[PDB]
């Protein structure tokens, strides 16, 4: 009884994801077009939404990773597409950005009123997860522009390596079928 | 089971209400000074939060009453908008308060017209109660709160104005009472 994330994940999608994902992939298709002489190629059409199962979100995507670097503006119709660096080399390019809702999962974690445990937070976060990816499995916004990047950090990691792995599945993809 | 109303009460008062709330008084306070002064007016103290269980929220307060009548912004002192209303008796101001619906009834309402969701107006209606009961819990044991809000829920079959009028006349009877 009472998880806080099933509440989380519909609110994120009928209040968030469902309002920019439809057009988010008109601003990367406009923005392909403009400017794929400057950009060595194409930037992915999908929204990488970044899910750490610590509920660790850094105000700054470079600060979790120095491989993730700021590469410019996605122009609307905020999203800031990054480079994804490999031995200082450019292995990718995307729009990413955290799953907001985690941070009141870690919120709540730190609100002793709340009895909600550390314990308690992962599990949230994972059914989040869940709840998450099914309601987009049947959205007409469709998963189509949007990927779950869901991970559980240990105790090195590199989130760099985690987001090039779908980037390039995610090419694979697109040229096998 | 499901039961959405959780987190969204969680989610409105940790990513919402734990933020504007600390500030409020002073906000008001300075306002109440100027409105003092210029109108020998006084906006209550509390956030008067709307919580209609049909979940029908209007994007301009005055459409579900003409009786409540936009006056201000709240001044400041993140960027955090707040609508200062007058209520009004026969076309006569008979109080002032800060006013707005709690927006996550409009997820409520949204998902109601989302077929994929398998959610009912009976879900939603239920669901919205649940909303209200968890955010009251919350709010009896949050610091933010002092209490320096109000929950005004109501099912419909109407008077908005005069639901909120009796509220704030409560509240001030308890302000010089105790
Ligand atoms: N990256 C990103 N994520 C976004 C954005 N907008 C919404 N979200 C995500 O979606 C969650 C739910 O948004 P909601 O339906 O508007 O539900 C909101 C809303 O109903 C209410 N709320 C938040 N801010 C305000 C406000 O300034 N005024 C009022 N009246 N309500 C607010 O509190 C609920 C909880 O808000 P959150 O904790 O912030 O949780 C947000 C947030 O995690 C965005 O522009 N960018
Ligand atoms: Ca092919
Ligand atoms: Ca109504």
């Amino acid at each position: 009884n009472f998880n806080v994330a099933h509440g989380l994940a519909w609110s994120y999608y009928i209040g968030y994801l469902r309002l920019i994902l439809p057009e988010l992939q008109a601003r990367i298709r406009t923005y392909n077009q403009h400017y794929n002489n400057l950009l060595r190629g194409a930037v992915s059409q999908r929204l990488y939404i970044l899910l750490p199962l610590d509920c660790g979100v850094p105000d700054n995507l470079s600060m979790a990773d120095p491989n993730i670097r700021f590469l410019d503006k996605l122009p609307q119709q905020s999203n800031s597409i990054y480079e994804l660096l490999e031995n200082g080399q450019r292995a990718g390019t995307c729009v990413l950005e955290y799953a907001t809702p985690l941070q009141t999962l870690f919120a709540m974690s730190q609100y002793s009123q709340a009895g909600f445990s550390r314990e308690d937070r992962l599990e949230q976060a994972k059914l989040f997860c869940r709840t998450l990816e099914d309601i987009l499995a049947d959205a007409p916004e469709s998963q189509n522009n949007c990927r779950l990047i869901a991970y559980q950090e240990p105790a090195s990691f590199s989130l760099s390596q985690e987001v090039l792995r779908h980037l390039r599945q995610e090419e694979k993809e697109e040229v096998t079928v």
